[PDB]
């Protein structure tokens, strides 16, 4: 019957119009948190350099490239 | 001969006096059935409008004029 197909179309339209929870707030936040870790891991060496008295060129950084540009 | 003509007249009288089967019922029933179908065709759009939440003025009918006023 036509009414059943029209009900099916109405259900499809209802499902297609679901509200998107704006996921950008999540992803970016996690990314920032990740940076908060990586740069934080450097606090160990820099302090160890400063308390040792080495210059900037003599301070060895065990830094590996991060895909978020650090 | 006269008797042959009178027999012809009698046969004409019998043929003219046939019983009419009261055909009004068939025409009335057919018209009512077609009005039934035409009005039931609007159930789909009315139900979709009601289940969608539209107001009376915002429900668009596909109705076209019917030669029967119903």
């Amino acid at each position: 019957t036509l009414i059943e197909l029209m009900i099916v179309v109405a259900i499809i339209g209802i499902l297609a119009a679901i509200a998107i929870p704006q996921y950008q707030n999540y992803i970016a936040k996690s990314q920032v948190s990740r940076v908060m870790s990586e740069t934080g891991s450097l606090k160990t060496v820099i302090e160890t350099c400063i308390l040792d008295g080495k210059t900037a060129a003599n301070c060895e950084l065990g830094w590996t490239n991060s895909n978020l540009l650090g």
